Order: structure tokens, then C-alpha cells, then sequence
């Protein structure tokens, strides 16, 4: 599986999720607590912001083109394509 360091306001946590996984479902798998509420991709409650690695959040309709290019993630909809660090708790910072 691909190593998903994720950054969150109570430390660090590097958890496994294969390639067919949404990050917010690995992460909930492994014991961490992350915000969501739709788990569609039409809201802004999950998002995270891709600080290293690449993910496929390509079903995702709420983040714009800029928010997307800089990094930021809807982690209920996004697979991982590599080894990712992920802030998480982003919404407010967008
Ligand atoms: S929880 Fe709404 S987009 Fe992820």
C-alpha cells in the first residue's frame, strides 16, 4: 500500500491505504479521527492539503481550480498514486 503520512493538529500518524482506498477511509480504518460529513465530495468538511505526493480526487465537485492547485484535498473522494503527506483539518484555511 502506499505510505499516507498524515499531518494532523495532534501529531504526525503514517498509515497504509492501497491504491482502490479513499485517504479518509484509511485513516478512519487505522483509529484516526478526521472531520467529514457528506462523504461525497460536495462540501468542504474533509478537506486536507497535499503537502508531497499525488492523490486522484478527479469525482470531487466542490474545490476550484485554484484550491486544487494548490493542494487542496476533499480526502472523503481522494485515492492516493503515491506514497502522500497530508494535512488534515484544512477546511478553515480555505
Ligand atoms: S465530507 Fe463533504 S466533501 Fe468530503
Amino acid at each position: 500500500a502506499y505510505k499516507v503520512t498524515l499531518k494532523t493538529p495532534s501529531g504526525d500518524k503514517t498509515i497504509e491505504c492501497p491504491a482502490d482506498t479513499y485517504i479518509l477511509d484509511a485513516a478512519e480504518e487505522a483509529g484516526l479521527d478526521l472531520p467529514y460529513s457528506c462523504r461525497a465530495g460536495a462540501c468542504s468538511s474533509c478537506a486536507g492539503k497535499v503537502a508531497a505526493g499525488t492523490v486522484d480526487q478527479s469525482d470531487q465537485s466542490f474545490l476550484d481550480d485554484a484550491q486544487m492547485g494548490n493542494g487542496f484535498v476533499l480526502t472523503c473522494v481522494a485515492y492516493p498514486t503515491s506514497d502522500c503527506t497530508i494535512q488534515t483539518h484544512q477546511e478553515e484555511a480555505l
